[PDB]
């Protein structure tokens, strides 16, 4: 002899972050790419000097279609 009910308590405890602080060195963050247009866009971890264009991964794919190991175009020299 008792009761019992389905559909307990769900208190939305979740939370945020966001923040927006101009070009500083923390750890990996580079110029973003200019190619991109997410907005946010992509971080760039690519730098074509003949392009004189920093570029991320995907675009650089789109971009300079390489099928490695690097008979595509150039980068940041040695
Ligand atoms: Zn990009
Ligand atoms: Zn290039």
């Amino acid at each position: 002899q008792k009761a019992s009910v389905s559909g307990p308590n769900s208190p939305s405890e979740t939370r945020r972050e966001r923040a927006f602080d101009a070009n500083t060195m923390t750890s990996a963050e580079k110029v973003l790419c200019q190619f991109c247009d997410q907005d946010p866009a992509q971080d760039a971890v690519k730098t074509c000097v003949t392009c004189e264009v920093s570029y991320c991964d995907e675009c650089l794919k789109a971009t300079h279609p390489n099928k490695k190991p690097f008979t595509g175009h150039r980068l940041i020299e040695p």
